[PDB]
Formats: structure tokens, C-alpha cells, sequence
């Protein structure tokens, strides 16, 4: 008893601690800094946000109330303090279902994401995703959807005793689809086709950079200055075609104009060229393409870590909650499995997951800098 009550007490308060402070640096990063300032990162702020609520309203609540014998604050601000916990979830769900959106509008169909997907849109969004969870998450506890239909839990829903939840039937089969399983599915679905689509974007740029180094390598060293037309016309093509398909966009396109002027010295305009300038000019292509993968490499890499930055986001949450949201539906299809022991430790599961995300920011290099610029 003793070890415990004083061990249960110093990890939940250094969990919220860790929680509000990691949330904070997020939102301030996002907030002051002006190189990290997009609508990715305002939907970012909005689940940083939502979780820093749940830090700060939920959790030492929660932590108060399985520490200590019975609730203290009275039959209110128990309906608040569970709403704002169902809020909290369904907003952060439903921000990384939009992040996952978003971020499948901005690597398919690009020259709209810039002209549509504005700050004002931003906010419209997480302003309708919060409107939408806050009328699906308020309202059922605000009054008798929640309620129990049997005789043993209404002493704790008055004279001033319990606050467990208490599950009934229809609104926990309802909540656990429309508030977790729904956005879980359409989240798993949109971001598996963002990885799917992502690896051909790369593969299209991978290979219009293949159709170069064998052209180069095994026609322009070998013979027959007529042939090195025949290379060298495929070689501006294939050149052509990658410039055709943030500074990534001036850094690529001035890039691909170099290369494109040393094509055309390539293929000059007295010809039967053969060693003089031909080969010559060859070689500094293998420079230009030796100098271009260092550039390449670094943003597919960059992206291919920012992707699953979020993917671990994406991933952290569902191996958090997901525990306690397939317990919930135990408990509906037979009782008795489940005594108020791994449900509260199950459920605690998912209230740490909303200090996890501050530290997976720092994995990318982006916000790394914000945060060491900050503190
Ligand atoms: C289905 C359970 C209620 C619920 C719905 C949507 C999101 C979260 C939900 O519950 C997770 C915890 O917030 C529960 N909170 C009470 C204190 C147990």
C-alpha cells in the first residue's frame, strides 16, 4: 500500500508533466516559428492540441480518481471530464484520418494542394473535425444515451458516487464504430495507398535516371559518332521528361537546365563530332549525375522519413488504443471476461500514448531544430 500509492502517484505525475510539455513545445514550434508554418503542420497543431487538452483536463483527473478512494468534485464536472476524454480521442482520430487526407492530396494530385488546401481551408477543416466530434462525443453524455440499462449501476450515476463509465450496449457498440473504427479504417486505407503511390513516384524518377547511365555509359564510349546522336537524343528526352514532372521545385527545375545545356553542347551543331567534344562533353554529364543523386537521394530520403514519421504517428496510436477499443467490445458481447483492473490499465494505455507523439516530432530533422531553437 505504501510503495504503491506513492509510485502510482510519481509516474502519473511525471507523465502529465512529460505530456503538457512535450504538447507545448509542439504547438509553440508550429506557432512561432515561421520556416515550419503549413497546413500540415496546422493539422499537426490541432492534434497536438487535442492531446495537450487531454494532458491537461483528462489525465491527472483520471489519475486523481484511481488513486484516491472515490471522485471529489462532484456528480458535475463528471459528465465534462468524461466528454472532454471522448473528445479528445475522437479529435485526434479524426485529425490523423484528415493528416492522412491531406497528405494523399498533396503526393497525388499536386498544383491543387498549393491552390485549394490554404490556411482559411486548414482551419475550415480541423474547425468542421472538431465540430463533428464534439457533436458526436458531448452530446450522448450529456444526457441518457450514456445511461446503463440495469438496476446495480445507477447507484453511482447519483448521490454523489462513482464516475465509471459504466458501459450500455448501443452507445458503446456505436461510439467504438462511428469514433474509432470508422476513422481507423478509412485512416489504414488512405495512408496504405499513400505508400503504395509514393514508391511509384519514385520508381517514374528512378528510372528516367536509368535511361541515362546505361545510355552513357555503353553507347557514348564505344564507337559510330552516329549513335552518340541516337543516345544523346534519347539522353535530352528522358532529360526533358523529368524536368517536366519549398525549393524543391527552383532547385530541380534551374538543375535540370544545366543539364539540358550541356546536352545540347553535347549534341552541337557541326557535327561528326566523335572524340572531340562528344566524349568530352560526356564526361561532364557522369559530373552533372554524380552531383544530381547527392540532391536526389537526400529529398526521396527526406520524404521517405517524413512519411513515416507520420506513419509511426499513425502506428503509435492504433497500438495504444486499439487495446482498449477491442476490450470495449468485450464487454457488450459477454461480461464477466474483464474485471476494473486491466480495463483502467488498458485504457491508461492510450492516455500515455499522448506524450509519445512529441518525441516521434523530434525524429524529423524539421522540427528537431524548432525544438532545439526553443528550449
Ligand atoms: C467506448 C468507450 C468510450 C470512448 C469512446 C470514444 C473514445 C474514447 C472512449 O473512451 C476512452 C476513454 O476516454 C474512456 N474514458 C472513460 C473515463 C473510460
Amino acid at each position: 500500500d505504501e510503495v504503491w500509492v506513492v509510485g502510482m502517484g510519481i509516474v502519473m505525475s511525471l507523465i502529465v508533466l512529460a505530456i503538457v510539455f512535450g504538447n507545448v513545445l509542439v504547438i509553440t514550434a508550429i506557432a512561432k516559428f515561421e520556416r515550419l508554418q503549413t497546413v500540415t503542420n496546422y493539422f499537426i497543431t490541432s492534434l497536438a492540441c487535442a492531446d495537450l487538452v487531454m494532458g491537461l483536463a483528462v489525465v491527472p483527473f483520471g489519475a486523481a480518481h484511481i488513486l484516491m478512494k472515490m471522485w471529489t468534485f462532484g456528480n458535475f464536472w463528471c459528465e465534462f471530464w468524461t466528454s472532454i476524454d471522448v473528445l479528445c480521442v475522437t479529435a485526434s482520430i479524426e485529425t490523423l484520418c484528415v493528416i492522412a487526407v491531406d497528405r494523399y492530396f498533396a503526393i497525388t494530385s499536386p498544383f491543387k494542394y498549393q491552390s485549394l488546401l490554404t490556411k482559411n481551408k486548414a482551419r475550415v477543416i480541423i474547425l468542421m473535425v472538431w465540430i463533428v466530434s464534439g457533436l458526436t462525443s458531448f452530446l450522448p453524455i450529456q444526457m441518457h444515451w450514456y445511461r446503463a440499462t440495469h438496476q446495480e449501476a445507477i447507484n453511482c450515476y447519483a448521490e454523489e458516487t462513482c464516475c465509471d463509465f459504466f458501459t450500455n450496449q448501443a452507445y458503446a457498440i456505436a461510439s467504438s464504430i462511428v469514433s474509432f473504427y470508422v476513422p481507423l479504417v478509412i485512416m489504414v486505407f488512405v495512408y496504405s495507398r499513400v505508400f503504395q503511390e509514393a514508391k511509384r513516384q519514385l520508381a517514374d524518377l528512378e528510372d528516367n535516371w536509368e535511361t541515362l547511365n546505361d545510355n552513357l555509359k555503353v553507347i557514348e564510349k564505344a564507337d559510330n559518332a552516329a549513335q552518340v546522336k541516337d543516345a544523346l537524343t534519347k539522353m535530352r528526352a528522358a532529360a526533358l521528361d523529368a524536368q517536366k514532372a519549398s525549393p524543391e521545385m527552383k532547385d530541380f527545375r534551374h538543375g535540370f537546365d544545366i543539364l539540358v545545356g550541356q546536352i545540347d553542347d553535347a549534341l552541337k551543331l557541326a557535327n561528326e563530332g566523335k572524340v572531340k567534344e562528344a566524349q568530352a562533353a560526356a564526361e561532364q554529364l557522369k559530373t552533372t549525375r554524380n552531383a544530381y543523386i547527392q540532391k536526389y537521394l537526400k529529398f526521396c530520403l527526406k520524404e521517405h522519413k517524413a512519411l513515416k514519421t507520420l506513419g509511426i504517428i499513425m502506428g503509435t496510436f492504433t497500438l495504444c488504443w486499439l487495446p482498449f477499443f477491442i476490450v470495449n467490445i468485450v464487454h457488450v458481447i459477454q461480461d464477466n471476461l474483464i474485471r476494473k483492473e486491466v480495463y483502467i490499465l488498458l485504457n491508461w494505455i492510450g492516455y500515455v500514448n499522448s506524450g509519445f507523439n512529441p518525441l516521434i516530432y523530434s525524429r524529423s530533422p524539421d522540427f528537431r531544430i524548432a525544438f532545439q531553437e526553443l528550449l
